[PDB]
């Protein structure tokens, strides 16, 4: 994936909600640092729903292209309230983007 066209994605479509960053703040969703190879639901200090603390996956490339591309589908009864991104190659690019972010 393009990591420089997954930040934009990310400053466009997940900012508002979301931090990435070591130590960054929790807003209306989770701070994302750390994400990948942790299971749904983990990021220390954020109150999560039950539905998204029980999914029970690992979030990797493959899980997030799922669920970006449509968030309740995957995690009903989730609170993101977010309606996806629906082109592959948009979501291989933010999920590159995040890969590089979350683990920096
Ligand atoms: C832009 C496309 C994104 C991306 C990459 C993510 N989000 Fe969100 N998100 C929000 C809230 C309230 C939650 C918690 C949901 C719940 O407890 O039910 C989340 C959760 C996530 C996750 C899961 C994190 C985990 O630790 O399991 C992920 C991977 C994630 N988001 C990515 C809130 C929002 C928004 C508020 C309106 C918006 C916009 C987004 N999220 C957008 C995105």
């Amino acid at each position: 994936g393009d990591v420089e066209k997954g930040k934009k994605i990310f400053i466009m479509k997940c900012s508002q909600c979301h931090t990435v960053e070591k130590g960054g703040k929790h807003k209306t969703g989770p701070n994302l640092h750390g994400l990948f190879g942790r299971k749904t639901g983990q990021a220390p200090g954020y109150s999560y729903t039950a539905a998204n603390k029980n999914k029970g996956i690992i979030w990797g490339e493959d899980t997030l292209m799922e669920y970006l591309e449509n968030p309740a589908k995957y995690i009903p009864g989730t609170k993101m309230i977010f309606v996806g991104i629906k082109k592959k190659e948009e979501r291989a690019d933010l999920i590159a983007y995040l890969k590089k972010a979350t683990n920096e």
